[PDB]
């Protein structure tokens, strides 16, 4: 399926893992996206209000589900039904976020 | 939904990441399973022939999809539709495996 993992402890919360499904969805290769913040999928018609909700969820370190317009590598639009989830270590400190993406 | 990631560069290919869905499916906690090979989900009625296929796929470092009986922590049986996928680094060396579990109901 389609999922990624980011490290919020790294500069700009970059993707450190992406499934093959994510690669197929976005048309990007693994080498092209590792180490980058997932926001590169956003564009002109992406709703900023929804991005803010994502930003608030990340700050508050809570799970969230939103729906927003993303763009493929070739410039094709798709609605991304995005589910985010924080992962904590054994000491209860924030360690990762994981996201599950769905093409509408 | 349900997925894990293992590290084949570590002894016994242990789980190093698990989604909340995986935790809910198997009734195990995150601390309980990190650092362990995923084989603990197998039990009495698990078909060894299927286990052998998985082992072959991991050896060959290719993706595979099987269905097999697994067990929750409490011992409840469930059909696991399991998909495995190898992941390589930029130099082409095997770096991870990821697995996706679907409950067959
Ligand atoms: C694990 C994870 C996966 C994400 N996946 C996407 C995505 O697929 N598409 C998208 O537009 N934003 C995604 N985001 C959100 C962006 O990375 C970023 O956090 C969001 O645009 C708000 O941050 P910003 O205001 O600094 O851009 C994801 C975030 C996380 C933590
Ligand atoms: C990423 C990954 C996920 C796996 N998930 C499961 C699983 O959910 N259930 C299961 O019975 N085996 C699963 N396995 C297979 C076992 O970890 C192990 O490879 C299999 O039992 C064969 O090894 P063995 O014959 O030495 O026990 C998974 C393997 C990998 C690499």
């Amino acid at each position: 399926k389609n999922f990624v993992i980011t490290d919020p402890r790294l500069p700009d919360n970059p993707i450190i893992f992406a499934s093959d499904g994510f690669l197929e969805l976005t048309e990007y290769s693994r080498e092209e996206i590792l180490g980058r913040n997932a926001r590169f999928l956003q564009g002109p018609e992406t709703d900023q209000a929804t991005v803010q909700k994502i930003r608030d969820a990340i700050r508050d370190q809570r799970e969230t589900t939103v729906q927003l317009i993303n763009y493929t590598k070739s410039g094709k639009k798709f609605w991304n039904l995005l589910h985010l989830q924080p992962v904590r270590d054994q000491k209860g400190e924030l360690q990762y976020f994981y996201g599950v993406q769905l093409d509408g």
